[PDB]
């Protein structure tokens, strides 16, 4: 029906990763208003949005941690705890839990989901 | 005595909120290149930068959680675990742990620290 209200990962800047967010409006012209998990709002083109909630298992992602901006890993599990999604990210045979907000996609990583989940 | 490499919380303008980041370069004219914890890098005015690392105790902050964008609380503790900073945020007599990345400041909350920690 309508994509309003659905969670997504979307790239809002040219030099940008894909970040967890939520569609809030269909603003026409192939654009949607997005609400990122950090509270920032802006319009984003459909081609720059991946309709993923959660990011699928076996997906290569970037898991953010303090002083780590490019740590790549593979999603191997999801878990709901007190209404919050957690990702189990495998890196070098070891799995660690990350909150939804900390799991992002580089350009190359997002392009692998574009054909199946892009708008 | 330079500011490059120091962690900060810096305003975003579009919404007025201060986010956790790091000064990576002095670009002149009172501006600094800032790398936010999410990996986005841009120039920011010094008056919009708070030299807070960590955000001091008893500060009123906004603590992000899933589908929560305006939940306010008070910092009552800090904890380093595996080289990562965690904030203990009190709200309604209960405390919960948040990672550095999830603790932000609204414009009003950040203005309370401008006098003491701002780079204006
Ligand atoms: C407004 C700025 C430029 C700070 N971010 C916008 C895009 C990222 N939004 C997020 O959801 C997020 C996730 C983790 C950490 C941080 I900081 C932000």
């Amino acid at each position: 029906n309508s994509f309003v209200g659905l969670r997504v990962v979307a790239k809002w800047s040219s030099n940008g990763y894909f970040y967890s967010g939520k569609i809030t409006r269909d603003v026409g012209a192939g654009k949607y208003k997005l609400l990122f998990d950090d509270g920032y709002e802006c319009d984003v083109l459909g081609k720059d949005i991946l309709l993923c909630d959660p990011i699928p298992l076996d997906t290569e992602v970037t898991a953010l941690s303090e002083d780590e901006y490019f740590s790549a890993g593979v999603v191997k599990g999801h878990r709901k705890e007190s209404g919050e999604l957690y990702y189990s990210i495998e890196k070098e045979g070891q799995r660690k839990w990350y909150k939804r907000m900390a799991v992002i996609l580089s350009l190359e990583q997002g392009n692998r989901l574009r054909e199946q989940y892009g708008l």
